[PDB]
């Protein structure tokens, strides 16, 4: 598993993407579109630069892009994070939103909230999978492992009123 790496600037400051050829692994935030410091292979990682410089700067094409496939050890075995997090990145799409609730549910136990919460911050390959669009059913935008103003930025980005 050679880890090949790449940084991309982007509104959310510089952004470190890191993968092999089985997929990608990391989009990492360090703290006018911009382009991958360094071009080329693996596939995983051409395919997360090109579907962030989408969701950033060609916002209503996003869907066309390919998501890349991912190698992350969270991905490599069965787990309740795994699941939760494929569940968001399957359902909740751009402009949408879900509880901790709704989405403790997709992933099969209604009362795993917390759990939810917990998965959220191990997921390493966030934007990408949408932990940012998963919020408060008091309507509050909900804590956020980057950061309160990220998950507000992504959220204003998407049309929310914030
Ligand atoms: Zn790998």
């Amino acid at each position: 598993c050679e880890m090949k790496r790449t940084t991309l600037d982007s509104p959310l400051g510089k952004l470190e993407l890191s993968g092999c050829e089985q997929g990608l692994h990391e989009i990492k935030l360090l703290g006018v579109p911009a382009p991958a410091a360094v071009l080329g292979g693996p596939e995983p990682l051409m395919q997360c630069t090109a579907w962030l410089n989408a969701y950033f700067h060609q916002p209503e094409a996003i869907e066309e892009f390919p998501v890349p496939a991912l190698h992350h050890p969270v991905f490599q075995q069965e787990s309740f994070t795994r699941q939760v997090l494929w569940k968001l990145l399957k359902v909740v799409k751009f402009g949408e939103v879900i509880s901790y609730q709704q989405l403790a549910a997709l992933a099969g136990n209604p009362k795993a909230a917390r759990a939810v919460g917990g998965a959220m911050r191990g997921n390493p390959v966030p934007i990408l999978i949408p932990c940012h669009r998963v919020v408060c059913s008091s309507g509050a935008v909900g804590n956020y492992s980057g950061g309160l103003a990220v998950k507000e930025w992504l959220l204003a980005h998407e049309g929310h009123r914030l």
